[PDB]
């Protein structure tokens, strides 16, 4: 049937319906910190989320997305390896069934408990739909989550998961400040890649932060109570919604620090 993360429709099967799965700039990848090249010409990231307006949270069957109003430059990302302004449209996570796995990108083969993706689109293209068809259409900020101390700023998200347990459910989710999910340092690694789930379009400039944020075991546990299935169907827990690392091929990973 259609794509998913199960045994018969998981990542290893995606290439049949989405040939680009075997493309030249697929994500995620393993970040070898010793082969990454420090690029002195990379500018610091500029994150302006002071005007962000969240609208709703939804379970799309693959993860849960927190959507923002992207009709104006309210929450934007610029600087770094980017040319132009990118507007935040949504953020979501990828997590595992155990604390030892869950992230998409890995650092020197190290896996984290989860990975947060803040998706932004290049305003020059007018809308997200047009942006995904361009090589420089999206900018995704990736943040690693490790299990330890609780992250107060994430609790508002955790408490609403009860209302969107099954595929298709959505709920109002206003006044959420994404700044509460960022680590102290903004040092990063960057490389050209793709979305990590179908349609797997190669339109992403990845910006992966070096510093992970910590969340408590209890917070991550709530993530694992969501369902892949729709209401009234056999219960399938939403866990391990991550894709394994892909070959780097003809690509170089640059670092903003040394
Ligand atoms: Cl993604
Ligand atoms: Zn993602």
């Amino acid at each position: 049937h259609h794509w998913g993360y199960g045994k018969h429709n998981g990542p290893e099967h995606w290439h049949k319906d989405f040939p680009i799965a075997k493309g030249e700039r697929q994500s995620p990848v393993d970040i070898d910190t010793h082969t990454a090249k420090y690029d002195p010409s990379l500018k610091p990231l500029s994150v302006s989320y002071d005007q962000a307006t969240s609208l709703r949270i939804l379970n799309n069957g693959a993860a849960f997305n927190v959507e923002f109003d992207d009709s104006q430059d309210k929450a934007v990302l610029k600087g770094g390896p980017l040319d132009g302004t990118y507007r935040l449209i949504q953020f979501h996570f990828h997590w595992g069934s155990l604390d030892g796995q869950g992230s998409e990108h890995t650092v020197d083969k190290k896996k984290y408990a989860a990975e947060l993706h803040l998706v932004h689109w290049n305003t020059k293209y007018g809308d997200f739909g047009k942006a995904v068809q361009q090589p420089d259409g999206l900018a995704v900020l990736g943040i690693f989550l490790k299990v330890g101390s609780a992250k107060p700023g994430l609790q508002k998200v955790v408490d609403v998961l009860d209302s969107i347990k099954t595929k298709g459910k959505s709920a109002d989710f206003t006044n959420f400040d994404p700044r509460g999910l960022l680590p102290e340092s903004l040092d990063y690694w960057t490389y050209p890649g793709s979305l990590t789930h179908p349609p797997l379009l190669e339109c992403v400039t990845w910006i992966v932060l070096k510093e992970p944020i910590s969340v408590s075991s209890e917070q991550v546990l709530k993530f694992r109570k969501l369902n892949f299935n729709g209401e009234g169907e056999p219960e399938e827990l939403m866990v391990d919604n991550w894709r394994p690392a892909q070959p780097l091929k003809n690509r170089q990973i640059k670092a903003s620090f040394k």
